[PDB]
């Protein structure tokens, strides 16, 4: 576990393929940190999204058969983790930096609609 984290791997896998821009990149302790806050923030955000369902919707907890929930979360995913890149890329390069930091991530999240810049009270 401590010593191989495999899905660390495997997330990083998927978005390698998507950073195979590595033209000249590098990746950062805190790139991976980007994904463990890119994984429980989009959770987060889908578990209080649900909540707010619970205002007057009743989500059908039973029978998940919707397009896949887990095909959608990683389609889903994949589009951040995509987008990232391009954010990230764009960001780098617009600081002609290679390298992917979880603050780019960050950055590339708050444009994505996050921390609605302290606008939402």
């Amino acid at each position: 576990l401590i010593s191989k984290i495999p899905f660390a791997r495997l997330v990083k896998e998927v978005t390698d393929e998507f950073t195979t821009k590595d033209q000249d990149l590098r990746w950062q302790s805190m790139a991976i940190m980007a994904l463990q806050e890119a994984s429980e923030a989009y959770l987060v955000g889908l578990l209080e999204h649900t909540n707010l369902l619970a205002l007057h919707l009743v989500p059908r907890g039973s029978k998940r058969i919707s397009g896949l929930i887990y095909e959608e979360v990683r389609a889903v995913l994949k589009s951040f983790l995509e987008s990232v890149i391009r954010d990230s890329v764009t960001y780098t390069e617009h600081a002609k930096r290679k390298t992917v930091t979880s603050l780019d991530v960050v950055y590339a999240l708050k444009r994505q609609g996050r921390t609605l810049y302290g606008f939402g009270g």
